[PDB]
């Protein structure tokens, strides 16, 4: 609710990490207002752990912590052209993310960039690589390709994971599509979240 979202963002506020230089800053409110909608306690392990979610007005491997991926290879992209420099988004140890390129296919495949990169830290950080768990495997089998991109969600327990975690949390939209897809990925982050 409007109050729930409120008391994220002041939580958030300790979190993210604006960039130098001018961007679309209305963007970048938008983007800390959609991470608000992750359940709180997510949010405060995350700062518990000094995980910082920081926002990009350039280029992923222009920022020297990154540059490590300047010209790889992304898994699974071989062939396009295309290498990490293009890649909008990355989660997991850290977190970075480009300010504009949320929305599915702005160089990435999730259904909404900050969400999915930031389920891979939670996943990671918070939760010690709950997606590579005993439990989560076995409902990985079952459903981890009814979110489509087979060769990619259904193929890698973490991005289904994170993928799942997006839609659980970007809107009541995805909330319910996650739900008839994937009942029992649904379940899962629920009893995760109760
Ligand atoms: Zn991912």
């Amino acid at each position: 609710d409007s109050t729930t979202i409120q008391q994220n963002k002041d939580t958030l506020s300790q979190i993210v990490v604006f960039p130098t230089g001018n961007y679309d800053k209305n963007e970048a409110n938008a983007m800390v207002n959609r991470l608000a909608n992750i359940d709180g306690k997510y949010l405060n392990a995350l700062k518990q752990n000094n995980l910082k979610i920081k926002l990009l007005s350039g280029k992923l491997t222009d920022e020297k912590e990154y540059a490590y991926l300047k010209g790889v290879v992304p898994a699974g992209w071989e062939g396009t052209g295309k290498t990490w420099d293009d890649v909008p988004g990355l989660g997991g140890s850290t977190v970075a993310l480009r300010i504009g390129f949320s929305n599915k296919g702005k160089g990435h495949d999730a259904i909404n960039l900050e969400l999915h990169e930031t389920a891979h830290a939670i996943d990671h950080i918070v939760l010690n690589d709950i997606s590579k768990s005993a439990q989560f495997k076995q409902i990985f089998a079952k459903e981890g390709r009814s979110l489509g991109n087979v060769n990619y969600l259904g193929v890698y327990p973490e991005e289904f994971f994170a993928e799942s975690f997006a839609y659980y949390y970007l809107n009541q939209d995805t909330n319910s599509k996650l739900k008839s897809a994937c009942p029992q990925t649904y379940s899962f982050l629920q009893n995760l979240a109760k």
